[PDB]
C-alpha cells in the first residue's frame, strides 16, 4: 500500500471494484505550489519530502469560476469542482490495478472546460474501472486553468503563457520518472483528454518539450485548431491589460502589472477575467494557450501544416451532437426545460451571439449553407441548424481537419462518431447526443450494472474500453474477440470513420463533408 517515488513515500488506499481491487493514490503532489511570487509562473521542481505522504483523498481543484446558469441542475453542476478550491493545486491520481502490474500500458488524462475550468477528481474521469477492466494504470492531473494559467505576457518569465500546459507536461514527466515504481511502463504512456483536455493533447503532439513524455494520443471532442483552442498574442496581450485595469494594476513596467496582479486576491482575477473581451460568446477562451515561444514555438496551424510534430497514432472522434449544450447559454429562444422550437429571426439573433466579431455577410453565409431545407414545413429546423452550427464549426470540423492533416504525414489515425444518447442524460432530447456525454462511457462507467444504465450501454461501453486500451496498448483500436466490426484507418482520400452505438456499428465515409467545406475553406476568409 505504500510507493517509493523519487521524492519521497506516498500511501495509497485500496477499492473494491468488481469483485476485484484497485488501489487509488488520490493527491500526490508534482510542483511545488504555484503560490505567491510564482503565481502566473512555470510550475517549479518539488522539493522531496521524508515522511510517508498520504495520498487516500482527491486534492484542491485550481481556481476557477463555476457554472451557475443552472442551479441544483446535474446535467450542469456534475462538471463543476467536487473539490475545494485553490491555488494550491498541482496534484495528480494514480490507479494502479491489483495485484500490482509489471510492465503494464498508462494512460494519462487531461480534463476539459474550456481552459478556464475542470476538474480531475470529477466523478466520471473516475479512472478505477480502467484499472481493474484493462489492467492499465490511470493517470490524471489538475492544472491552471484560466487567468490563472494562461495569463501571457510574451517572453516575460513572470507570465509567459501556457502554464497550465506546461502543469501537464510536468506532471508527465513525473509518469516518465516514477511510474515504473507503481507496475507502469513508462515507454507505453498514451494522452487522452476531452474538449480543451483533447486540444491540449493536440499540443503535445506539438510540443518538442513533450515528444519524449508519451508515446500515443487520443483526442475525444477537440484539437489545437478549433477556433476556441489558441488565443492570439495579439488577444493575449490586449486580455492581460484589459485584466490589469479591471483589477487598477496597470503599469507601464510590464513587470510591475505582474507584481501587483500577484498581491490581488484569487477571486478578485477571477471575476475580473469574463469582462475582458468585448462581446463574449458562451464559448469564450479568454485566457487559453498562446504561442508563447517556449511550449509553442510557433503557430500550430503552420506546424500542422508543414508536419512539424510526434509521429505517432492517434485516435480522434467527436460526437454527433456538439453544439446543442452551448445553445442554452445564450441562444434566445432556447431553454433545457422546453423543445426551444425558435423561428428564423431568432436563429439569425443566435448567429449574432456566437458569431459577435462576424460580418454582416459572414452571418448570412452561415443562415444561407445550412438553411436550405430538404424541406420548409419541419418546425425544428432553426433550432436544430443552430446546433449542427456551433458544432460543426467549433468541434467537429476542426477534428476532422487535424485528422486529414495529421494523417498526411504517414501515421495511422482512426476516427470516430460517438451518437448514442446516454439513457441517464439529465438534458432534454432535443440536445441528443451531446457535448462531452461520451466520457463516461470511455471510463466505463457503465460497466457497473448498479448505475441505471440499460445493458445495451454497458455492452458499448466495454467494447469503447476495450478498443481505447488496446489502442494505448498495441496503437490498434480494434477489438478483436467478439466478432466486432474492424476500425479502419482514416486515409486523408477515403476518410473512413466508425460510429459507435448501441444497436449498429458501421463504417462511413467524409463526415460532414458539405460542412466542412464550408467551414475550413470559405468561412476562414470572412
Ligand atoms: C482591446 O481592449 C480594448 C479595451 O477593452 C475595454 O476595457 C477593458 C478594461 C474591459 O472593460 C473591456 O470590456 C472593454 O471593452 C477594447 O476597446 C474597447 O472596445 C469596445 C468596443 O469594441 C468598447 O468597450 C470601447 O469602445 C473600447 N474601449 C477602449 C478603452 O478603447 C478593444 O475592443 C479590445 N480589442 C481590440 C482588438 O483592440
Ligand atoms: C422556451 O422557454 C424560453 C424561456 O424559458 C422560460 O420562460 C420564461 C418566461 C421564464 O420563466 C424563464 O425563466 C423560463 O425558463 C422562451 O423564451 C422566451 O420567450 C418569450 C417570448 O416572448 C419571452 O418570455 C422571452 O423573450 C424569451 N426568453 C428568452 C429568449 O430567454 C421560449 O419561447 C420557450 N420556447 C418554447 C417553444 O416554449
Ligand atoms: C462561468 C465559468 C464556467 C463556464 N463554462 C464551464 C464554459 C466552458 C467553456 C468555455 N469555452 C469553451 C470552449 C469549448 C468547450 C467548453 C468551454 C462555457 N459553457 C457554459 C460550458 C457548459 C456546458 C459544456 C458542455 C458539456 C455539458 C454542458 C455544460
Ligand atoms: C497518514 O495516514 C496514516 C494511516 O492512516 C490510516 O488510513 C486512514 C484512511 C485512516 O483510516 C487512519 O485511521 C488509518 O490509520 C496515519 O497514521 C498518519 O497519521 C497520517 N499522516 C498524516 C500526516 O496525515
Ligand atoms: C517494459 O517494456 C519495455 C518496452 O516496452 C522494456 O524496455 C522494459 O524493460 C520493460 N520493463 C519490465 C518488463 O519490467
Ligand atoms: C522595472 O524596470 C525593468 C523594465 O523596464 C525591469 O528589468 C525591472 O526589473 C523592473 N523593476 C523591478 C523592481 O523589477
Ligand atoms: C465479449 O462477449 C462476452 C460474452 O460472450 C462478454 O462477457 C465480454 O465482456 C465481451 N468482450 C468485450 C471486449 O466486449
Amino acid at each position: 500500500i505504500i510507493i517509493a517515488t523519487k521524492n519521497g513515500k506516498v500511501r495509497g488506499m485500496q477499492l473494491t471494484v468488481f469483485g476485484g481491487t484497485v488501489t487509488a493514490f488520490l493527491g500526490i503532489p508534482y510542483a511545488q505550489p504555484p503560490l505567491g511570487r510564482l503565481r502566473f509562473k512555470k510550475p517549479q521542481s518539488l522539493t522531496k519530502w521524508s515522511d510517508i505522504w498520504n495520498a487516500t483523498k482527491y486534492a484542491n481543484s485550481c481556481c476557477q469560476n463555476i457554472d451557475q446558469s443552472f442551479p441544483g441542475f446535474h446535467g450542469s453542476e456534475m462538471w463543476n469542482p467536487n473539490t475545494d478550491l485553490s491555488e494550491d493545486c498541482l496534484y495528480l491520481n494514480v490507479w494502479i490495478p491489483a495485484p500490482k502490474p509489471k510492465n503494464a500500458t498508462v494512460l494519462i488524462w487531461i480534463y476539459g472546460g474550456g481552459f478556464q475550468t475542470g476538474t480531475s477528481s470529477l466523478h466520471v474521469y473516475d479512472g478505477k474501472f480502467l484499472a481493474r477492466v484493462e489492467r492499465v494504470i490511470v493517470v490524471s492531473m489538475n492544472y491552471r486553468v484560466g487567468a490563472l494559467g494562461f495569463l501571457a505576457l510574451p517572453g516575460n518569465p513572470e507570465a509567459p503563457g501556457n502554464m497550465g500546459l506546461f502543469d501537464q507536461q510536468l506532471a508527465l514527466q513525473w509518469v516518465q520518472k516514477n511510474i515504473a515504481a507503481f507496475g507502469g511502463n513508462p515507454k507505453s504512456v498514451t494522452l487522452f483528454g476531452e474538449s480543451a483536455g483533447a486540444a491540449s493533447v493536440s499540443l503535445h503532439l506539438l510540443s518538442p518539450g513533450s515528444h519524449s513524455l508519451f508515446t500515443r494520443a487520443i483526442l475525444q471532442s477537440g484539437s489545437f485548431n478549433a477556433p476556441w483552442a489558441v488565443t492570439s498574442l495579439y488577444e493575449a496581450r490586449n486580455r492581460t491589460l484589459n485584466l490589469a485595469k479591471l483589477t487598477g494594476c496597470s503599469r507601464e513596467n510590464e513587470t510591475e502589472i505582474i507584481k501587483c496582479l500577484r498581491n490581488k486576491d484569487p477571486q478578485e482575477i477571477l471575476l475580473n477575467e469574463a469582462f475582458v473581451v468585448p462581446y463574449g460568446t458562451p464559448l469564450s477562451v479568454n485566457f487559453g494557450p498562446t504561442v508563447d515561444g517556449d511550449f509553442l514555438t510557433d503557430m500550430p496551424d503552420i506546424l500542422l501544416e508543414l508536419g512539424q510534430f510526434k509521429k505517432t497514432q492517434i485516435l480522434v472522434g467527436v460526437n454527433k451532437d456538439e453544439g446543442t449544450a452551448f445553445l442554452v447559454y445564450g441562444a434566445p429562444g432556447f431553454s433545457k426545460d422546453n423543445n426551444s422550437i425558435i423561428t428564423r429571426k431568432e436563429f439569425q439573433e443566435g448567429l449574432k451571439i456566437f458569431f459577435p466579431g462576424v460580418s454582416e455577410f459572414g452571418k448570412e453565409s452561415i443562415l444561407f449553407h445550412y438553411t436550405d431545407w430538404v424541406d420548409d414545413q419541419r418546425p425544428e429546423n432553426y433550432r436544430e441548424a443552430l446546433g449542427d452550427v456551433v458544432g460543426d464549426y467549433n468541434f467537429i470540423c476542426p477534428a476532422l481537419e487535424f485528422t486529414k492533416k495529421f494523417s498526411e504525414w504517414g501515421n495511422n489515425a482512426f476516427f470516430y462518431y460517438f451518437e448514442h444518447r446516454s439513457s441517464k442524460l439529465p438534458w432534454p432530447e432535443w440536445m441528443g447526443v451531446m457535448h462531452g456525454y461520451e466520457i463516461e462511457f470511455v471510463f466505463g462507467l457503465p460497466l457497473e450494472r448498479r448505475d441505471q444504465y440499460t445493458k445495451a450501454e454497458e455492452i458499448l461501453s466495454r467494447s469503447i474500453v476495450k478498443r481505447w486500451a488496446n489502442f494505448a496498448k498495441y496503437g490498434n483500436p480494434q477489438e478483436t474477440q467478439n466478432q466486432s466490426t474492424s476500425w479502419p484507418v482514416f486515409k486523408s482520400t477515403e476518410q473512413k470513420y466508425l460510429t459507435l452505438n448501441t444497436e449498429s456499428t458501421r463504417i462511413m465515409t467524409k463526415l460532414r463533408a458539405q460542412q466542412c467545406r464550408f467551414w475550413t475553406s470559405f468561412f476562414p476568409k470572412v
